[PDB]
């Protein structure tokens, strides 16, 4: 049954509910972003409006094959009219096409749901700092202290000089990246750029990039693997066994691999800073882990809802058991009574 979490109060709608099959009593379905733990439930057969960005639309339609008549894609940053009620999307800082969701309730209410995202300084200068917001579907992913990470930045540099270094040492070794859905896209086009390649892929990931209005993809991807030294695979392939196993499907064209792995954490951050990261390596294999997040820190969590100040905030991550939900609740109130709201 749909979780009280994924529902809009006073309103007919619903939020990344597509796996309930019919809630009963919703009149517009809302997808934040194309993720399979959001949007699963949807394909050609479903038959109700669905409320989405432009590339989430083109997504929906193109590798789902949910038909047209049902994808009503809204421009960013715009106020629009859904079965009576004003809604803007704003651009969420998590992976291509991915929204927050700002409701004006007819009776003075306005609702926040931020989807998933990683809190951003930028987002204190979009529509958002014009009004008040009194209830938050905050996405709580890492909401707890022990969750450091670096920048988006400082992460794609050490990959940069990583890279351009490994191959300027060797010409015959080969870059791969892992990847298993949208999102981190800069971690492979960034490569690629910096050694004058194009990233090659499968078909199926191809298709689902050109989904994405990206500026001159034509320019740095490509289905043909031969003439490129940055491959993408999926994340499931990143291990020695697989990496090994592709080597030998490049016909003696490279005699190395350098391989990068981006996760979200991982408890290295604790002690080691992102200058001090090194490889899992064995045989002519390398394998890096990289902190490359699309969700929030603890702290751009914590700095978002204390500039936000709402009056009650609802989690949607992490709610599945009582030493989460109670543990949240604490940080929640510590951080209204430090700022003073
Ligand atoms: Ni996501």
């Amino acid at each position: 049954t749909c979780p009280f979490y994924k529902k809009i109060p006073g309103t007919g709608f619903t939020v990344d509910a597509f796996q309930y099959g019919v809630v009963e009593g919703c009149t517009a379905y809302f997808l934040t972003h194309f993720h399979s733990d959001h949007y699963a439930g949807l394909s050609k057969h479903f038959t109700f409006p669905v409320y989405c960005s432009e590339i989430t639309g083109n997504l929906l339609k193109n590798k789902l094959h949910v038909q047209e008549q049902y994808i009503h894609p809204l421009p960013l940053d715009t106020e629009c009219i859904v079965n009576g009620v004003k809604v803007v999307l704003l651009d969420a800082n998590h992976c291509p096409g991915a929204v927050m969701i700002l409701f004006y309730l007819p009776n003075g209410t306005v609702i926040l749901h931020t989807g998933d995202f990683r809190a951003d300084p930028s987002m204190e200068r979009s529509l958002l700092a014009d009004q008040k917001v009194h209830m938050l579907y905050l996405d709580t992913t890492y909401c707890s202290p022990e969750y450091t990470f670096p920048s988006q930045q400082e992460v794609i540099r050490f990959a940069i000089n990583t890279a351009f270094e490994a191959v300027t040492l060797n010409p015959h070794a080969l870059v791969v990246c892992g990847t298993y859905s949208i999102g981190k896209e800069k971690v492979f086009l960034a490569i690629a750029d910096v050694l004058g390649s194009k990233v090659g892929m499968s078909q199926e990931k191809y298709k689902t990039l050109q989904c994405l209005n990206i500026p001159e993809i034509n320019s740095l991807i490509t289905t043909d693997m031969c003439s490129s030294l940055v491959h993408l695979l999926p994340m499931m392939q990143i291990n020695f066994k697989g990496l090994q196993s592709h080597l030998k499907k490049c016909g003696g064209k490279y005699n190395q691999i350098l391989a990068f792995r981006p996760t979200g954490w991982t408890h290295s951050n604790k002690f080691t800073r992102i200058a001090d990261v090194i490889p899992q390596t064995k045989g002519n294999i390398s394998i890096y882990g990289i902190p490359y997040s699309e969700h929030s820190s603890y702290l751009e969590m914590k700095r978002f809802v204390q500039w936000l100040k709402p009056q009650k905030i609802i989690p949607t991550v992490n709610v599945g058991t009582w030493k989460s939900r109670s543990t949240m609740e604490k940080y929640f109130r510590e951080w209204k009574l430090e700022a003073g709201y």
